[PDB]
């Protein structure tokens, strides 16, 4: 058995050999993450005021931006701090009712501004391509954390019995081919023609490349994202009359989401670029959002290029 | 706080008064899902030999079915039992790999064979509607164990920290109306007519009844069940050229949640009739199952009688 | 592994073959020791109102008898109850600001007053020899209960993982010989002439009877009890100027470790007499104690003969 | 609430500000104490085990010592380590199967030998006033970890249902004055005469000096020194003719404990001189131990000096 920390140290060599900071991060999510956890076993402010104490007390953070906050969060005494952390402290919490799977998303981003200085929102506005970490924990039928550094993507199991994060998977990577796709079916009539398509593309019968693909919906970015890394497949949240430019947050999910993607060999697109390449515009930008194996996410850019229609 | 044990006690009047046996008949489940619990934090044989021993150990059931075994159990030394249970194990086990909930379904049946013999599969062949009791443990982002004897539907969630089952909802209801369904619906080229034009009838425009609908689909029965019978929805495993008469299991599955659906105000219909109803053939029978509020399961029939073709 | 539970119905010729009723007891108890447990991980009066509404909820105790109280309970609605139980809630409660071991201790009588009726001081005064069952819970290192129904001691470890209680000695029994004596020497000087002098024969050399004894004093009645009962030895809480007839408590604290030390092959006696033949005088009647191997015991009982000045 | 790893990071001043490998230590240690506290809800190879494979993989030690093994450990691939460490990973194991208090104990130096090349005894021969750190974990009704660095000692209690240390006291501090003597007094006529004739002081009434203390023995070095330092007192275990020098080690217990005793304002002596100036002979060299309350142990030291005989 090896733990999170022990890993960490381990690899000496990613997170730009910074590996004590590194260590220090990981360490407020991960104690965020505990806390949350057992609360599980609204929740949403607590899980957003547990994490963003975690990561003022590891005096290595010197702001955060979080879905839960209309303004940036700049920690008193922390202006010496190099590190900027935005996060979705709770994912999908309206499934805590029903014992559904949520989960913490969080980004990573060194600051532009100058240190000993308060943080700005421009140290929060940089595009996803800047991420030095990306991360989330999904509180499931157990809770695990993932994360990367830009040298892969490392899946971590929480053994509540031993009070700490075991290794689980060292090199999570998208298999060579993805059979399953995730998405709210039910707004059908309501998506852009392109995703329409793709839909109908998904079950057409074709033996040869495994059509039709497997439905599977949770509700959670988070849990269909991580089952999707590890059985492959493609999620989707496409815009709708309601939400034009699409629902999910481009800097509190899309971005640490499209980091994991790519570090596992995936893809991950707003329909029409990358996602780690868009410049954001607003801390609570929206954006399109398609994720996980890369033909697939290549089947929705081209359906989306043949019939561009909203 | 209300404990199971102590709520048990309270409604001494349910389980034809047989408060002492109901004790002991849920003592069992609640020890092989505290054990089943603690292993998720394969898996399908651990939890049917526990959850096996646990029954025998309490002196009170004769014998039991699995979905895990071909032929039926009779535990010796237990032949004066009055009581026989059948059980999916650890319904939707494949989710364990992807951290997805899974759960485990139990129903319970008087025998009709004389006291004092071995029981045989006629114990175990009788019609839903027969069921004293029926329940299952879903293992999610909590471990939550839900039971009915005929006298409503009562949910409780383990306390990790405290190692027991609490009451968290005494009467479950499904609300008034349902607006979420639930199906694999990349299978949709393989479904019977009737469950295609459910699909697009899900899908209209029609805000006057709430549609189109949300999709859902965790892909575990009981998570799914779970969740629509907290929100409102239907379930829907259709029969295909694969699995003609359906792939759930009439008596390990179907049974045991059309018991619970009922009593919580609900529909479970295998497209053309009453669950409870039907006059199980064989240990593993399968059947097509729609579960959830009325007047969606009802609906169903409508488009099956209307379309019926497969 | 075997639960408490399992065990209780294995063995349903104890209790006078009241197995249900032995079942409901022993629940109540375990219940309330798990939510003491995790409250350890002021405590006198949160033990008292726990274990006092956990007995209560299990319809079977008339009523009961606290060290934490001046006055009995009679629970509305248990009149038809035949169980009366009296207890110590949390036995050295003072240690819990050390991390040292603490315990509850518990003793149960059938009431002597008409089934129907509120129970009366006269259902709990009667002499230890009544006692149906006693046992305790050892808070240390481990949460352990320990019990006897006048059929030998068992004992049970709680294993926090699984929140069950799991069967880890069926047949507690002292050793042939015991060589560890427990008291507060620091008092040597206020005791009673022959327990100063069998304190020094103690420490006299003689290997043919391991002596010099070793000396061990937890200062917690049921963890030095409980070591002396696996290890053999001899627990002394003699009388002194301060307290004339003794410190512990007649009912909630020797007799029901006089019935236990019995139950295991040992002796209990005040200096004088055998502590369950002792007539009850009051509710919070105090007696010296001396409880452990037979042999000790005898010998304390011999000095205080041969030197009876106080 | 305050975690270690938090407080480490408040106290930057401590350990020569060497912050970050404070934290890596302490991490080690909290992780053996985690996982050999679940082991205990044999062990002693277990313990040792673990710890040594802890502090192994923080790469910040070359090398350890432990009780339970002849020869010192020269960790491959650590020699640019510049800290090693000395521990008794199991203190009073024996203790385990009576279910009372056991512990933990540790001991930091920086080494003497050049980085770079393998740690040798020289390293861990020190005198304890050259100690960095010490420390304990107490596996007690509740696990705690206490530590020091040379800037007084801070307690931590572990919360199982969060899997974290938490800070408990700041600053543990002997009280002003002892009233407790803790010692194996079953073998009192085999003491050196000055250590008899302080057993008899200890027995004396005089209440304006508090006497006659009280007496409490655990058996566990760690649970009656903690006791005695919340509480005030001394802990005593002198020589007798089987172990003419002493039985407990000087460099696996007596050093660091000693080490905590004076930080938190108390007196650690061998009987006529302070453990912490002694010159070390052999890794498993032992020492006659007298520690507490700074007035008791000089009242030790003179009846030494008064009666000194064996």
């Amino acid at each position: 058995m090896k733990t999170l920390g022990e890993f960490i140290v381990e690899k000496q060599h990613e997170f730009s050999h910074a590996t004590g900071e590194l260590t220090a991060l990981l360490s407020a999510i991960k104690l965020g993450a505990k806390i949350i956890h057992r609360d599980i076993n609204k929740l949403d402010l607590f899980a957003n005021e547990k994490l963003k104490a975690a990561l003022k007390a590891r005096d290595i953070v010197a702001g955060i931006a979080s879905e839960e906050e209309d303004e940036i969060v700049v920690f008193e005494g922390c202006e010496h701090a190099k590190y900027v952390v935005l996060m979705d402290p709770l994912d999908g919490s309206s499934n805590i009712d029903v014992n559904v799977s949520v989960g913490t998303i969080f980004s990573i981003y060194r600051r532009v501004t100058p240190v000993g200085t308060p943080v700005t929102e421009e140290d929060f506005l940089q595009p996803g391509n800047k991420q030095v970490a990306a991360g989330y924990v999904v509180y499931g039928s157990s809770t695990m954390l993932v994360y990367t550094t830009g040298c892969g993507v490392h899946a971590f199991t929480y053994d509540p019995s031993l009070g700490v994060f075991c290794l689980c998977q060292e090199r999570m990577r998208f298999p060579e081919k993805g059979k399953t796709y995730s998405i709210n079916e039910g707004n059908y009539i309501k998506f852009p023609n392109g995703v329409k398509k793709y839909i109908k593309f998904c079950q057409e019968e074709d033996k040869s490349t495994n059509r039709p693909y497997t439905s599977r919906y949770i509700g959670s970015l988070v849990a269909d994202f991580h089952r999707n890394l590890l059985k492959g497949g493609i999620y989707l949240y496409p815009s709708t009359a309601s939400h034009p430019d699409g629902k999910l947050r481009l800097l509190y999910e899309c971005n640490p989401m499209a980091f994991l993607a790519e570090q596992a060999g995936g893809k991950a697109s707003d329909g029409k670029e990358r996602i780690l390449d868009i410049i954001p515009e607003t801390l609570h930008q929206r954006r399109s959002f398609f994720v996980g194996n890369d033909h697939m996410v290549e089947d929705v850019e081209r359906f989306i290029r043949e019939f561009p229609d909203a």
